[PDB]
């Protein structure tokens, strides 16, 4: 089991992993090359503070869940990737506040660059580094090239907000999960839906989390939006948001929901 408690393990994640994205002013974002790309207002006067919050996993147990207007009654929603709410509303919701996408997407899917659903909210990518590797080396070898990418949407979208963030940030997060589990942590970056969850703690009172602990409509299907199964279709992630979970197990088994307290609301 976790050894410390969920009071002590949120404030472990708050002093430890440091949610930041890349600015203007470090190297080498500040070379000529790089000018006008990042945006220069800070994300947090952008995202919120908000006081209730929604984290929509992708996860295939969304489908027939009728959870879209839990969903949008919330001040700010975040969803990954490439996961639509057209076609699914009533199920997922309709309101996209923040998209955290993965460098994979922003780097090889061809959609990225056409699909009107990436233009609204707030943009965020973010890309594995090497463990303990700064930003300079990182940006020497990523693990998907896709500042090319990043910026050609820029150019074609200059008034959305598009944030990279930190290479840290990850790893720090992986440390904690190191600790709740030692002998069972494989040494691959936390998954988007980790790292959302935890970027809504800093922007949130409150952060309500469907289907990713798992509900009633635990299912084979890997994503809601999925139509077939292919090569496209963790555990101590799970165990670390059930550890700081307030909500009820009834939530969960029904509503597939977690409610976690957002850093500003805890005391250390
Ligand atoms: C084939 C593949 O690469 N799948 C990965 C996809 C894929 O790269 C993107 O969709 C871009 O195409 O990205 C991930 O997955 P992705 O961002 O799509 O999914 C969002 C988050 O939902 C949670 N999830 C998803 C499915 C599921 N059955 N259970 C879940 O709990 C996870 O927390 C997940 O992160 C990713 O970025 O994390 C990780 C996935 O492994």
């Amino acid at each position: 089991g976790i050894k410390f408690s969920a009071e002590a393990l949120r404030c472990h994640l708050r002093d430890h992993v440091n949610v930041s994205m890349v600015e203007v002013t470090d190297f080498p974002f500040n070379t000529s090359e790089w000018e006008g790309y990042l945006p220069k207002e800070s994300i947090r006067t952008k995202a919120g503070p908000w006081g209730r919050c929604a984290v929509v996993s992708s996860a295939g147990s969304l489908k027939s869940s009728q959870l879209g207007r839990e969903i949008d009654d919330h001040d700010a929603v975040l969803r990954f990737n490439g996961a639509p709410t057209a076609n699914f509303q009533q199920d997922v919701g309709t309101k996209t506040t923040i998209r955290l996408m993965n460098s994979q997407l922003v780097t090889t899917e061809k959609r990225f660059l056409k699909d009107s659903l990436y233009n609204e909210g707030i943009l965020i990518v973010w890309d594995p580094s090497v463990y303990h590797s700064d930003i300079p080396k990182w940006y020497q070898n990523p693990d998907y090239n896709f500042f090319n990418n990043y910026k050609t949407y820029r150019k074609l979208h200059p008034n959305q907000p598009f944030y990279i963030l930190k290479p840290q940030m990850p790893w720090e997060l992986w440390d904690i999960l190191q600790e709740i589990s030692p002998e069972e942590i494989q040494p691959n970056p936390p998954s988007s839906g980790m790292l959302g969850i935890i970027i809504m703690m800093t922007l949130c009172d409150q952060v309500d989390i469907y289907e990713f602990l798992p509900s009633k409509r635990k299912t084979d299907v890997c994503y809601y939006y999925q139509k077939f199964f292919d090569s496209a279709c963790l555990l101590y992630e799970k165990n670390l948001v059930k550890h700081l979970n307030q909500g009820t197990d009834e939530d969960i088994y029904l509503l597939g929901k977690a409610t976690l307290p957002g850093f500003r609301t805890i005391h250390c």
